[PDB]
């Protein structure tokens, strides 16, 4: 169908996040493009507003999977590229283990030739000398799976996964991924048999900027279907 003719190619990504944790006021704007054909996606993701409250690890998931490689055979449970033309909505709950949550919603839709994907985030409860709220995360980040399957009642997906956060004394803060994805247009999507993503992903910085930024590499593949 359409939307998987879309991500043929290399399509630009712009990201647009304004939040809210525990009263910090932040907004991150970022560039890139997505390559789904290879898993690939490229951003640079900035801080408009200045020092950004949290470490850049903790919005990776936040500021994209319809750009993830699935396989010829799994092309059939790609949720994400069907409902794509009009977009999808992307809820989350992140629960951090001794710390605070986040509650994101996203609409991740086409703006013309490109990609757009608007959040707003709001956390709470964080301790003001957490890992989080004190900037004691690693600057790197792990591989994961995201574990999806349908939700026929929303005509939408539900995925869910755990992130594990390096923190700089060699232990480790978990983010609790809780998420439902619901199509913003009124159409007729594929919701698909439970399967994975496969996410491997690298934090970089750019050493001739000056503002709070982080580069965020993506490869992702979906897995977890033999048809039969």
């Amino acid at each position: 169908s359409k939307g998987e003719e879309l991500f043929t190619g290399v399509v630009p990504i712009l990201v647009e996040l304004d939040g809210d944790v525990n009263g910090h006021k932040f907004s991150v704007r970022g560039e890139g493009e997505g390559d789904a054909t290879n898993g690939k996606i490229t951003l640079k993701l900035i801080c408009t507003t200045g020092k950004l409250p949290v470490p850049w690890p903790t919005l990776v998931t936040t500021c994209v999977q319809c750009f993830a490689r699935y396989p010829d055979h799994m092309k059939r449970h790609d949720f994400f590229k069907s409902a794509m033309p009009e977009g999808y909505v992307q809820e989350r709950t992140i629960s951090f283990k001794d710390d605070g949550t986040f509650k994101t919603r996203a609409e991740v839709k086409f703006e013309g030739d490109t990609i757009v994907n608007r959040i707003k985030l709001k956390g709470i409860d964080f301790k003001e000398d957490g890992n989080i709220l004190g900037h004691k995360l690693e600057y790197n980040f792990n591989s994961h799976k995201v574990y999806i399957t349908a939700d026929k009642q929303k005509n939408g997906i539900k995925a869910n996964f755990k992130i594990r956060h390096n923190v700089e004394d060699g232990s480790v803060q978990l983010a609790d991924h809780y998420q439902q994805n619901t199509p913003i247009g009124d159409g007729p999507v594929r919701l698909p048999d439970n399967h994975y993503l496969s996410t491997q992903s690298v934090i970089l910085e750019d050493p001739n900027e000056k503002r709070d930024h982080m580069v965020l590499h993506e490869f992702v593949t979906a897995a977890g279907i033999t048809h039969g």
